[PDB]
């Protein structure tokens, strides 16, 4: 009878990760724009990985040979999406690497901030993904790894995230980070803003970065 039915799992964030997310989403910072640099850096790393694999196994690219990053503002949905065709994440990858396992860099980073370091350094501690919450009230991550199903990860912070199978629109391979922006952060939906931040901070990314301005007609 139902059109669709999907099992949804809810996981608690590891304690230090939950602390970091609260610090990030609540604290005032003057340089929030660095979130885009961090997410693009993540995409680049994921692209480096699938590329490495394809060096010895070309069939790794059967799911798509183009290695690139797309930025997609949607003013109607108030979302900014960063899409890449990197190696993507398995379900275990999602759960392990985006929430439940703390890396040493998590506590280290919060220690660094209290010691006077800047939020812009977050990427050096290996947790730059969470800078997304500088500007987003909710983040949705859609991801597809070779040989695996497509999954959707989601969290509005507050201590937990969900995982479920995603059947919406099939990706060949890679990861899509959908930022549901805070009301006062909608500037990052504007073309001039996206362009100047990419020019300023992502100068040396070795993959094509393309803007797609989305409007439902
Ligand atoms: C960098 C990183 C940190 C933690 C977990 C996974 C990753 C990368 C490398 C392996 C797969 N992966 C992604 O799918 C991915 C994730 C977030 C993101 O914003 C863009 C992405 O492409």
């Amino acid at each position: 009878q139902p059109m669709e039915e999907e099992e949804v799992e809810t996981f608690a964030f590891q304690a230090e990760i939950a602390q970091l997310m609260s610090l990030i989403i609540n604290t005032f910072y003057s340089n929030k724009e660095i979130f885009l640099r961090e997410l693009i850096s993540n995409s680049s790393d994921a692209l480096d990985k699938i590329r490495y694999e394809s060096l010895t196994d070309p069939s790794k690219l059967d799911s798509g040979k183009e290695l690139h990053i797309n930025l997609i503002p949607n003013k109607q949905d108030r979302t900014l999406t960063i899409v890449d065709t990197g190696i993507g994440m398995t379900k275990a990858d999602l759960i392990n690497n985006l929430g439940t396992i703390a890396k040493s860099g998590t506590k280290a980073f919060m220690e660094a901030l209290q010691a006077g370091a800047d939020i812009s350094m977050i990427g050096q501690f290996g947790v730059g993904f969470y800078s997304a919450y500088l500007v987003a009230e909710k983040v949705t991550v859609i991801t597809k790894h070779n040989d695996d199903e497509q999954y959707a990860w989601e969290s509005s912070a507050g201590g937990s995230f969900t995982v479920r199978t995603d059947t919406g629109e099939p990706m060949g391979r890679g990861t899509k980070v959908i930022l549901h922006l805070k009301e006062d952060q909608t500037e990052y939906l504007e073309e001039r803003r996206i362009k100047e931040i990419v020019k300023k901070h992502s100068q040396f990314i070795g993959y094509p970065i393309t803007l797609f301005v989305e409007k439902e007609l």
